[PDB]
């Protein structure tokens, strides 16, 4: 499923996501777009072998088993496929787990990158909340 920024805002918020960790809803809905375009389908393969999954682009190295990540784990214990429902449950407490792991959402290199320092609330204007 591809989202609309509102729509997944407010799928967000309802998940518990806005201020999770001091994290606005801006900062998520802003991961969301740079990680995967609110595709929930979205999925990228890393060099060392690993995939990335959902909404988020959570990789199967450390949060996820795929099956074809050798010498991984799967902190999150989920099948990785559970990543790319349209129901974003999943990937949302996942997430909750790695932003608590201590590097905040600096695990994710598109929010460090792209969204880190900017105007996140923007992301969420106008949006019925
Ligand atoms: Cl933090
Ligand atoms: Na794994």
């Amino acid at each position: 499923k591809v989202f609309g920024r509102c729509e997944l805002a407010a799928a967000m918020k309802r998940h518990g996501l806005d201020n999770y960790r001091g994290y606005s809803l801006g900062n998520w809905v802003c991961a969301a777009k740079f990680e995967s375009n609110f595709n929930t389908q979205a999925t990228n393969r890393n060099t060392d072998g690993s995939t990335d999954y959902g909404i988020l682009q959570i990789n199967s190295r450390w949060w996820c088993n795929d099956g074809r990540t050798p010498g991984s784990r799967n902190l999150c214990n989920i099948p990785c496929s559970a990543l790319l429902s349209s129901d974003i449950t999943a990937s949302v407490n996942c997430a909750k787990k790695i932003v608590s792991d201590g590097n905040g959402m600096n695990a994710w290199v598109a929010w460090r990158n792209r969204c880190k320092g900017t105007d996140v609330q923007a992301w969420i204007r106008g949006c019925r909340l």
